[PDB]
């Protein structure tokens, strides 16, 4: 029944660790997932699933990841309408209002394109650790109940 593709951007492998955790909790809901480096996706590809995710990092002071750019704009200009989905990252709490600013991009860009939100964005300071993968199963949860 239920398709997903998560997409994640990631240099020192936390966001495609946190990538990971949600696939294997969309796996384990009965949701056939798609995972793929948002680099070497396409955002017409990535949306014929039912349930869409961007898992990435923040750099420099609330910079996007400058591979995932091209994506991002991409995904703002596609009619998303009747997708759902969530917005995760990985990044580091000491940068202040600057901790993971781009969750709340990637969040965005998914309100223009029309989508519908299966659950509260979820920001992971650096390493995902007990509580972060309870969040992230909820994360999932939400996304399959909200497209199911
Ligand atoms: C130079 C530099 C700048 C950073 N700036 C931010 C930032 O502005 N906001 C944030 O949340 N994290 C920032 N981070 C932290 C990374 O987002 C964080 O380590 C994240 O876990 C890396 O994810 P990745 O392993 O998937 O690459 C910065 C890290 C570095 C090295
Ligand atoms: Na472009």
């Amino acid at each position: 029944m239920l398709t997903a593709h998560v997409v994640y951007a990631t240099m020192t492998g936390n966001n495609e660790e946190v990538a990971n955790i949600v696939c294997d909790s969309l796996t384990n809901l009965n949701v056939k997932v798609t995972e793929s480096e948002i680099s070497q996706t396409d955002v017409a590809d990535f949306m014929k699933a039912d349930i869409l995710v961007v898992c990435a990092y923040t750099y420099d002071e609330g910079a996007m990841p400058e591979e995932g750019l091209d994506f991002y704009d991409d995904l703002q200009s596609t009619d998303l309408t009747g997708k759902v989905y969530g917005v995760a990252g990985s990044g580091d709490k000491f940068y202040g209002e600057y901790f993971n600013t781009t969750v709340d991009h990637f969040d965005d860009a998914f309100k223009k394109a029309g989508a519908t939100s299966g659950a509260e964005k979820v920001k992971i300071d650096l390493e995902p650790y007990e509580e972060d993968i309870e969040r992230l199963n909820k994360f999932a949860e939400g996304l399959v109940k909200t497209a199911s």
